[PDB]
């Protein structure tokens, strides 16, 4: 009986496991645009993926992760509200049954279709299971999916959902360019919150872009045909895999932009 997004293990049940899941930076949250505050001390995001290498994509059973070399400083992140250089992970999306959910932050309570998390960690705490015990251990890339035009770049990504359905299933997904998920705008919402899935440590600094990307209805469709179950256990589609918005307690969202 462990963790999921059915009706018996969703998010309203976590807390029994991993009791922070009540904590005081918890993930996501509501960004209120007009409460927000423009914090001009706020630098310019770097975001160097240029050689970034992919390595494979994963069924976990709650999402798939496309997973990257982190062995050494090839896709990180810098600048913004961080100190120092994170490395890129892993990414994975959140998405929904229908179009009007499956973001987890959200705008003006406003859901989009889908959010893509970019998670990468502080190089100063030496590995990923190190910096999540860390206050600062990671950065998480939060980008917006709305269905409009086709996405090119999150092709590839599509196409080989076929060969990872079930949990468990893994292909090897090399030479993929993360570049090519970005919108054209870096501007940002930041705050200091925590991972959205268990154990939903408070480790991560989220910046969220304003811009979303626009991806098609086929390619979210791909996406619905994923499942949460084992090849040879009954058939669950993996659908509404988000954690709703949590509350903001004491904490300030600040924007990069005016
Ligand atoms: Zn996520």
């Amino acid at each position: 009986h462990h963790w999921g997004f059915g009706k018996h293990n969703g998010p309203e049940h976590w807390h029994k496991d991993f009791p922070i899941a009540k904590g005081e930076r918890q993930s996501p949250v509501d960004i209120d645009t007009h409460t927000a505050k423009y914090d001009p001390s706020l630098k310019p995001l770097s975001v160097s993926y240029d050689q970034a290498t992919s390595l494979r994509i994963l069924n976990n059973g709650h999402a798939f992760n496309v997973e990257f070399d982190d062995s050494q400083d090839k896709a990180v992140l810098k600048g913004g509200p961080l100190d120092g250089t994170y490395r890129l992970i892993q990414f994975h999306f959140h998405w929904g049954s229908l179009d009007g959910q499956g973001s987890e932050h959200t705008v003006d309570k406003k859901k989009y279709a889908a959010e893509l998390h970019l998670v990468h960690w502080n190089t100063k705490y030496g590995d990923f299971g190190k910096a999540v015990q860390q206050p600062d251990g990671l950065a998480v890339l939060g980008i917006f999916l709305k269905v409009g035009s086709a996405k090119p770049g999150l092709q590839k990504v599509v196409d080989v959902l076929d060969s990872i359905k079930t949990k468990g299933k893994s292909a090897d997904f090399t030479n993929f360019d993360p570049r090519g998920l970005l919108p054209e705008s870096l501007d940002y919402w930041t705050y200091p919150g925590s991972l959205t899935t268990p154990p939903l440590l408070e480790c991560v600094t989220w910046i969220v872009l304003k811009e979303p990307i626009s991806v098609s209805s086929e390619q979210v469709l791909k996406f619905r045909k994923l499942n949460f179950n084992g090849e040879g256990e009954p058939e669950e589609l993996m659908v509404d895999n988000w954690r709703p918005a949590q509350p903001l307690k004491n904490r300030q969202i600040k924007a990069s932009f005016k």
